[PDB]
């Protein structure tokens, strides 16, 4: 009923909006880039590690405000009625992607479903940064698809701010054969700016 999906989710936030989201030692830096009735615009900036002299800008501010001071992969996201468009930062110029290396899993992710289900966050028997998973949620249901993976059909959970005004999940937990794992978001907010170049001129 109340049905819903990661896209259409995402869809909802505004340009400037950003999250940092963690998987263990990767870290993954969201941002709305440009929403209109026909496309909305989300580049998405892949770290491995960061150098312990860099830790401490970010300490000292936050991930949106010492960015652009960070020695990755970069991915442009089109999104709309049409089938997803990628590309991918190359000498400065963003190059669309055939290699279809990222390009399904993604899909994937957009398309997976979210339904209202009870917390499990407990076993029982502008910036924000920090432990986001103690803000006011709700939890949503979903599941991955069948496919050739270890994800096949396997369990998701994802938490979402009950303030529909902070579009990003708060946690996400997926079952897979190896046990339990956990992405993070460990920063989220409004009016960050891009430091790369300017959108696909169409």
């Amino acid at each position: 009923p109340l049905q819903s999906s990661i896209q259409e989710k995402i869809l909802t936030a505004r340009p400037g909006d950003y999250a940092v989201l963690s998987r263990g030692s990767q870290k993954f830096f969201f941002l709305i880039r440009q929403s209109s009735s026909e496309a909305t615009w989300v580049e998405m900036s892949e770290f491995a590690s960061l150098t312990q002299q860099e830790k401490k800008l970010v300490e000292q501010s936050s991930w949106k405000n010492a960015f652009h001071q960070l020695q990755k992969k970069v991915y442009l996201l089109r999104i709309s009625k049409n089938p997803l468009m990628i590309f991918v930062l190359k000498n400065a110029q963003w190059m669309p992607l055939s290699e279809k290396d990222p390009l399904p899993f993604f899909v994937k992710i957009l398309r997976l479903p979210l339904s209202p289900a009870p917390s499990h966050l407990i076993k029982y028997k502008t910036s924000l940064n920090g432990e986001l998973i103690t803000l006011p949620s709700s939890a949503w249901i979903s599941v991955w698809p069948k496919d050739s993976s270890p994800l096949s059909e396997k369990n998701i959970l994802i938490y979402f701010s009950n303030n529909e005004r902070l579009a990003f999940p708060l946690w996400t937990s997926i079952d897979t054969p190896t046990g339990t794992v956990i992405i993070k978001t460990i920063e989220m907010g409004h009016q960050a700016a891009s430091s790369y170049p300017a959108l696909p001129n169409f």
